[PDB]
RNA sequence: CGAUAAAGAUGAGACGCGUUUUAGAGCUAGAAAUAGCAAGUUAAAAUAAGGCUAGUCCGUUAUCAACUUGAAAAAGUGGCACCGAGUCGGUGCUU
DNA sequence: TCTCATCTTTATGCG
DNA sequence: GCTGGAGTACAAACGT
DNA sequence: ACGTTTGTACTCCAGCG
């Protein structure tokens, strides 16, 4: 019955927890053990941590799910194509397929000749030598005559199916046309015989190099028009060119027609799209886009054929094989010209496979960058190559036919060239010539997303629906998938559920109910006062019906004015309102009833009561699908309501949003009395015209029994649904959800009692790829050279300054200067909001620079000066996404209006109190959780009081107050974090009960710029016990109410002996493994036994395969194995290692699979599942944990004494020096005096190294290294000594540095010790244990 | 209030590689060892073993100390106080 | 590497 | 980058 | 006694865009 609270830390992968007492003590107390040990009871603290793995996202496993859906559909789609051609290839030859099954085989198990295609060793060489690569047969078949094998056939057309390319442009591709010059100067003459009186003149221009360039699409467009002699972008041509390169044009200002008519070329929407727009202006235009659409071809073309198409049908195929020949004549010559020039390095060019030469291009793993970067010294340094520079320059030396550049290949170049194909072979074989549209369909069916995996009820991830029971293949899909039904659940599988009513489905935000439901409710606030009323009154229902039918269907967007006048003094003859309720403007408007007026042009068909539910399904039709034939099968239904035109003109509107309000709540329920719905009390009240928010909480109404009969029904969810409903990383998720059960079991452990305080905390807590890929866009973009002035490598751009040289344009901002690379100790880091208002230390906020007093003041964002010179180039790379719309507002807030005393004391206030939302949800689950009885009136008895604090406090009182934290010694810091936000959250809630609005999570009432700034600038004054100097008592009291919150005279002996104090309870949670089998690189044939099969039927020993496999847990048996050739039983106890894979048909049977490995006659008892982080206890409290069945973990965590603590963090230097001279001389004059304090800090290690941490030879490095660097300064050696803390860390073994000797890890292949020693099992807070001593086995 | 921008989460539809085994008869001089020379660019198949519900589906996310009750979700199980502190110990009281 | 959809949260100015 | 698996070279406890 | 397996040191590798 003893009163306490609960501090708590919560991070990604470690949760801290204290309990401390009203003397801000933690207690301890004798918790029994259970097991088979003589150990009975054991004394233990209420302060500890819980660690575990960090949680991981679920779009690894999404990427892989696609992947193999996507291996499967290729398959099936080879299985196709083979059940097409199978009938003749019987014919032909019948065992083709079967050849082509088994080619991955060696000779003893195909069960056919080894050579897959012809069967002998003649004809296969004759056909390898008439074509080398595949694309010389599709060049053949699309442009030869005569017949071919049906073999040659067949895999051409497999080779286009399986390997068919992007759908990322939509509509027809023609590779006839492939000049990028002709079809300019074609657009020029359409454009100057079409626009007379301002012609183009665009002779004299590069347009191949210009239109085709390598940087990008905008930055391509500004440098034809800067060419341009006086044209502009947003002008015609530029429109034009834009609709080209297939940047977006907007095409309304050009010809003042008052709609967008965005033309994208990419999209299908394309070809009705124009002909809005030749319905617009006429037929005259159409040769001009049918220009641009040429030369669109001719720009996304010439990238990727590169070769004359009025010599074949198939310029592909051409391209490659040109390609081919390309890189045999470029090896003749470098062939001829190394075994002349330089004879010796011939070998290893093109005989050493490990090297990175053209034997390591070819046969080794070396790509075609390495290769380059090999080869090209040996051509500079050699002197008769310069057209194999130019090409090793241009990336067209050496060519492969199956390299990365084939990403931005279409599937109409392989659909042509299989068209072409299916045409000249169709009269020889009638089978292609009956199947064409087949084998074309087998290559351009791909399943729209809105039509998810196809499935037949047994999927997660479905949503689809069939019009009949049938096997969909790629011709019925169609016929069968109900494709309209399968896109509306696929809006509506992820749309939301209004809160109040859980089991109903939102509206569209742009429907007509919910349009009328918002003008209602703000028509209920608007209040009227006229001559002769001795009060002001509200406007009655017939009244307000009026005034809608009037103002909100004529105006589009009322005005107080407007309902004044035409109402008021046209209709209630009041010449003098004054009007109330609503501002000049109103917010709530008929939104799509005045898109709709628009097109069906017609007034009484939307003002009808009964027809409302009709429009109500035409914008649900218009918000739920985005294609535009789901959207016309959709108002096929309603098309004889409408105009042919009208109803076009609906399939182009589109609305783009979904409310939070249901369609029940707006217009289902009613009232048991009056039977009127909301919107009818919103719409008629009698005098009262109440609204929205207070009739969800009206005790009269009946509405909130409804709602709360509602959320009540289905009981909410588990701890572990409502966890996963709430948003944020799933790593913090499971933060949140091992706070919650710490917590539980810590209620748990106490003896039931809850404590009226809990404080929670919370942490803020590859990317190279992204870095290069930014840098390279934005010098694309912006047309910037930097990376053609110096390139660098991509390990480089890990240090933060060399990263802000590359981002930004080699300058410093704020002056208009170059500045150079070589120079990086003289530069330094600024933050363009300075770091005393706000904390923001990422790129998005730091600016590398040479001189920081150029920006106009030290302390503010930079001068209206600064900002009116710097706009330009702030504007252009904001352009070139080299800097972000936050920082360009940061930028230019001086001329916007700097900053006020206001907005200066909310950068004060804001490091003090938790916003953010992932916290305030923690504190609502634990308030949830911890107080559940009401009283009378049915209020929450708050008995347990949850406090949200946030890192500044508890980081300032370590700062301040001595007790500084080191995270290398060991993982008491989190329970120490957790116990420190426990005494700071309480002693503030003990000191000021006024702040509990800001600091508590409730339903509380208690709450200029100046005194706040002093209020949120001194809030922790009361600690210490001189301010700036003003003396404050040692004992404080709360004030208006006599209690001690703080004693400065024992508390702070209180403290440092809580953080001095030896046992902390650091407990890592014990998890089974989930993740994949094995590695996922296949390794080729070796005799080893560690190789897994790719196959059931694939012998690792001659055909390769995987390597290491994840243990899931490893399993303690004792058994009798067979020894010697007598094969006799010798008991023996071992661990072995289930892994995923065999995870499975362990738990299946456990005896079967321990018989299956050799284990004979095995106990089913005695059996132990030791997942990983296992502990074990040994002798002399060194404690192991478990990493797999073959290799063990330190568990062990070294107290080492604070003063040493505080010693190695004042002599390191922690985050420089921030504090004033006379404080930081006394510490440095301390650290100065203490500097054996290194000794004896090296005499700890040894001793617990020695005693736990069995590694003599690492220690013995150590100590040899730690001898050697006895000179130097006391900041180094306090530094490398931190270092040196990750030998005695709690862990996995990792390598460490001393100065510039290097450790490497000290690590174990056994587990054999702890099969006899103290199995040990610890609940989460590690309090409750049970130990089992496994030598009794 | 809507809005704008960015980030994150979740789900679907697609590409291009990479790896592996096989196919693409290597020649000459030697007893072999080996040396010299020729050639190299492509294709098939697999891309978590696999499973039953047999789908052009599913299989790498989340949850997970021990014991007991369990169909499971889960529920239940373990005195207190004081003096101390090198991973927790001792003393007293009581069930 | 690309296309599409939904949701939430934070930062940016109005009132 | 992390840390567990695998290979190699070799000396040392250890069982037939 | 001699084999032999086990304990130790050291090196290398990890599917991507």
């Amino acid at each position: 019955d003893k009163k306490y609270s609960i501090g708590l830390d919560i991070g990604t992968n470690s949760v801290g927890w204290a309990v401390i007492t009203d003397e801000y003590k933690v207690p301890s107390k004798k918790f029994k053990v259970l097991g088979n040990t003589d150990r009975h009871s054991i004394k233990k603290n209420l302060i500890g941590a819980l660690l575990f793995d960090s949680g991981e996202t679920a779009e690894a496993t999404r990427l892989k799910r696609t992947a193999r859906r996507r291996y499967t559909r290729r398959k099936n789609r080879i299985c196709y194509l083979q059940e097409i051609f199978s009938n003749e290839m019987a014919k032909v030859d019948d065992s083709f397929f079967h050849r082509l099954e088994e080619s991955f085989l060696v000779e003893e198990d195909k069960k056919h000749e080894r050579h897959p295609i012809f069967g002998n060793i003649v004809d296969e060489v004759a056909y390898h030598e008439k074509y080398p690569t595949i694309y010389h047969l599709r060049k053949k078949l699309v442009d030869s005559t005569d017949k071919a094998d049906l073999r040659l056939i067949y895999l051409a057309l497999a080779h286009m199916i399986k390997f068919r390319g992007h759908f990322l442009i939509e509509g027809d591709l023609n590779p006839d046309n492939s000049d990028v010059d002709k079809l300019f100067i074609q657009l020029v003459q359409t454009y100057n015989q079409l626009f007379e009186e301002n012609p183009i003149n665009a002779s004299g221009v590069d347009a191949k190099a210009i239109l085709s360039a390598r940087l990008s699409k905008s930055r391509r467009l500004e440098n034809l028009i800067a060419q341009l002699p006086g044209e502009k972008k947003n002008g015609l041509f530029g429109n034009l060119i834009a609709l080209s390169l297939g940047l977006t044009p907007n095409f309304k200002s050009n010809f003042d027609l008052a709609e967008d008519a965005k033309l994208q070329l990419s999209k299908d929407t394309y070809d009705d799209d124009l002909d809005n727009l030749l319905a617009q202006i006429g037929d005259q235009y159409a040769d001009l886009f049918l220009a641009a659409k040429n030369l669109s071809d001719a720009i996304l073309l010439s990238d990727i054929l590169r070769v004359n198409t009025e010599i074949t049908k198939a310029p592909l195929s051409a391209s490659m094989i040109k390609r081919y020949d390309e890189h045999h004549q470029d090896l003749t010559l470098l062939k001829a010209l190394v075994r002349q020039q330089l004879p010796e390095k011939y070998k290893e060019i093109f005989f050493d496979q490990s090297k990175n030469g053209y034997a390591g291009y070819i046969d080794g793993g070396a790509s075609q960058e390495e290769f380059y970067k090999f080869i090209k010294p040996i051509l500079e340094k050699m002197d008769g190559t310069e057209e194999l520079l130019v090409k090793l320059n241009r990336e067209d030396l050496l060519r492969k036919q199956r390299t990365f550049d084939n990403g931005s290949i279409p599937h109409q170049i392989h659909l042509g060239e299989l068209h072409a194909i299916l045409r000249r072979q169709e009269d020889f074989y009638p089978f292609l010539k009956d199947n064409r549209e087949k084998i074309e369909k087998i290559l351009t069916f791909r399943i729209p997303y809105y039509v998810g995996p196809l499935a037949r009820g047994n999927s997660r991830f479905a949503w689809m629906t069939r019009k009949s029971e049938e096997t969909i293949t790629p011709w019925n899909f169609e016929e069968v998938v109900d494709k309209g039904a399968s896109a509306q659940s696929f809006i509506e599988r992820m749309t939301n559920f209004d809160k109040n009513l859980p089991n109903e489905k939102v509206l569209p935000k742009h429907s007509l109910l919910y349009e009328y439901f918002t003008v209602y409710n703000e028509l209920t606030k608007v209040k009227y006062v006229t001559e002769g009323m001795r009060k002001p009154a509200f406007l009655s229902g017939e009244q307000k019906k009026a005034i809608v039918d009037l103002l909100f269907k004529t105006n589009r967007k009322v005005t107080v004015k407007q309902l004044k006048e035409d109402y008021f003094k046209k209709i209630e003859c009041f010449d003098s309102v004054e009007i109330s309720g609503v501002e000049d403007r109103f917010n709530a408007s008929l939104g799509t009833y005045h898109d709709l007026l628009k097109i069906i042009k017609d007034k009484d068909f939307l003002d009808n009561e009964e027809n409302e539910d009709i429009l109500e399904d035409i914008v649900l039709t218009l918000t739920l699908f985005e294609d535009r034939e789901m959207i016309e099968e959709r108002l096929k239904t309603y098309a004889h309501l409408f105009d042919d035109k009208v109803m076009k003109q609906l399939k182009r509107r589109r609305y783009t949003g979904w409310g939070r309000l249901s369609r029940k709540l707006i217009n289902g329920i009613r009232d048991k009395q009056s039977g009127k719905t909301i919107l009818d009390f919103l719409k008629s009240d009698g005098f009262a015209n109440r609204n929205f928010m207070q009739l969800i909480h009206d005790d009269s109404l009946t509405f909130k029994e409804d709602i709360q009969k509602a959320q009540v029904s289905g009981q909410g969810d588990s701890l572990h649904e409502h966890i996963a409903n709430l948003a944020g990383s799933p790593a913090i998720k499971k933060g949140i959800l091992q706070t919650v059960k710490v917590v539980d079991e810590l209620v748990k452990v106490m003896g039931r009692h809850k404590p009226e305080n809990i404080v929670i905390e919370m942490a803020r807590e590859k990317n190279s790829r992204e870095r290069m890929k930014r840098i390279e866009e934005g010098i694309k973009e912006l047309g910037s050279q930097i990376l053609k002035e110096h390139p660098v490598e991509n390990t480089q751009l890990q240090n933060e300054k060399l990263y802000l040289y590359y981002l930004q344009n080699g300058r410093d901002m704020y002056v208009d200067q170059e500045l150079d690379i070589n120079r990086l100790s003289d530069y330094d880091v600024d933050h363009i909001v300075p770091q005393s208002f706000l904390k923001d230390d990422s790129i998005d906020n730091k600016v590398l620079t040479r001189s920081d007093k150029n920006r106009g003041k030290s302390d503010n964002v930079p001068s209206e000066e600064v900002v009116k010179k710097m706009k330009n180039y702030w504007r252009q790379l904001l352009n070139a996404k080299l800097i972000t719309q936050r920082k360009f507002d940061n930028l230019t807030k001086a001329e916007r209006g700097g900053l006020s005393e206001l907005d200066k004391a909310g950068f004060i206030k804001r490091q003090l109190v938790e916003t953010r939302q992932i916290t305030k949800h923690v504190a609502q689950i634990l308030d949830s959780r911890m107080n559940t009885k009401y009283d009378e009136n049915d209020k929450l008895i708050r008995e347990v009081k949850v406090i949200t604090l946030k890192s500044k406090l508890v980081s300032d009182f370590r700062k301040d107050f001595q007790f500084y934290k080191v995270r290398e010694i060991n993982n008491y810091h989190h329970a120490h974090d957790a116990y420190l936000n426990a005494v700071v959250g309480t002693a503030l809630i003990k000191k000021y009960p006024k702040l509990e609005s800001e600091f508590v999570y409730g339903d509380y009432k208690v709450y200029k710029a100046t005194a706040k700034y002093f209020f949120y600038s001194n809030i922790m004054n009361f600690f210490k016990t001189e301010i700036t100097i003003r003396k404050r008592p040692l004992i404080e009291t709360n004030g208006e109410t006599g209690e001690i919150v703080w004693d400065k005279g024992r508390d702070f002996a209180t403290v440092r002996k809580v953080l001095s104090m030896p046992q902390v309870n650091i407990v890592k949670k014990t998890e089974v493994q989930t993740g994949g089998f094995s590695k996922e690189s296949i390794l080729p044939k070796r005799n080893s036994d560690k190789l897994i099969a790719r196959k059931k039927d694939w012998d690792p020993k001659k055909y390769g395969g995987f390597d290491s496999p994840t243990v899931a847990y490893s399993v303690l048996v004792v058994a009798k194995v067979e020894k010697g050739k007598s094969k006799k039983l010798k008991s023996v106890k071992e661990l072995l290692g289930i892994t995923i894979m065999e995870r499975s048909s362990f738990e299946k049977n456990p005896i079967d699979f321990l018989e299956a490995k050799g284990y004979k006659e095995v106990k089913k008892d005695l059996i132990i599942k030791l997942p990983k982080y296992s502990l074990f206890e040994l002798e002399n409290g060194r404690k192991r944990m478990l990493a797999s069945a073959g290799e063990l973990q330190k568990g062990n965590e070294l107290a080492l004494p604070s003063k040493y603590v505080n010693f190695l963090y004042l002599a390191s230097h922690y985050e420089k020096l921030k504090g004033s001279p006379e404080d930081n001389e006394q510490k440095q004059l301390f650290v100065e005096q203490h500097k054996h304090y290194l000794d004896e800090i090296i005499e700890q290690i040894s001793e617990f190294s020695k005693r736990v941490i069995l590694a003599d030879a690492n220690l013995d490095k150590v100590l040899s290294a730690y001898n050697k660097h006895r000179d130097k300064p006391i900041r180094e050696q306090a530094e490398n000594i931190i270092h040196l803390f990750t030998l005695t860390n709690l862990g996995a073994p990792a390598a460490f540095k001393y100065f510039d000797t290097t450790i490497d890890r000290k690590r174990y292949t056994s587990t054999k010790e702890v099969l006899d020693a103290t199995l040990i099992h610890q609940s989460i807070t590690g309090l409750y244990e049970t130990r089992i001593d496994l030598s009794q086995l």
